[PDB]
DNA sequence: CAAGGCACATGACAACGGTGTTCAGTGCCGCGTTGCCCGATACCCCCTACCCGTAGTTGACTGGCATCCGGGCGCCGGGTCGCC
């Protein structure tokens, strides 16, 4: 996991965290499970590492109903869009490009020059319901 | 003269006002800690220059050295050969 900054143990560390880590988790949640891992790292520190993946973009960044700003890794580095269950948080990657062509065609029939496109279904898992 | 009908205000009724808290997260911006990158430095190599130890050198050449006295002074102590 190359970073823009210097290599060093701490980022290897939060890198190595992020990889065994398949959910979706906060920072904050982030920093508590590092400490109980022992590595004791800072809080803004932390902020400044995920900020910087989140901008090199191996890792994928969803945003919650609270506001809450919520990172992942994907094992595909292909742009796709994530279905999460907010009980559990298991996050599948999923692309089509049928939602991609519509949005090319929405952009070019009102003239636009440049799209960002953010999609994201949420929904109730099928487990859950059981007991 | 008493009973029945209409005005204004009134006991509650929430929901705005405005501002104060609280979460909580994420930075913002001053204190300290970290991967690099090089640069010099100790430490292997090869070469030869020079220090230092060993071993020969065949006419003949076969016993030295200069001592030492003007203490001085007395005693101890033992040796040492005469003595009868
Ligand atoms: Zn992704
Ligand atoms: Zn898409
Ligand atoms: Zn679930």
């Amino acid at each position: 996991p190359p970073v823009k900054g210097r290599a060093t143990r701490q980022r290897a560390a939060v890198s190595a965290a992020l990889q065994e880590v398949e959910e979706f988790r906060s920072a904050q949640e982030l920093h508590d499970m590092l400490k109980h891992k022992g590595d004791a790292v800072g809080l803004t520190t932390v902020y400044r590492t995920l900020q910087s993946l989140a901008d090199a973009g191996e890792v994928d960044v969803l945003r919650t109903a609270e506001g809450e700003s919520v990172y992942r890794r994907c094992s595909t580095g292909d742009h796709h869009h994530h279905l999460v269950c907010r009980a559990c948080g298991k996050a599948v990657e999923v692309e089509g490009p049928a939602v991609e062509k519509w949005a090319e065609a929405i952009a070019a029939e009102h003239g636009y020059v440049n799209v960002a496109h953010t999609v994201e279904i949420f929904g109730t898992c099928a487990d859950c319901a059981g007991a």
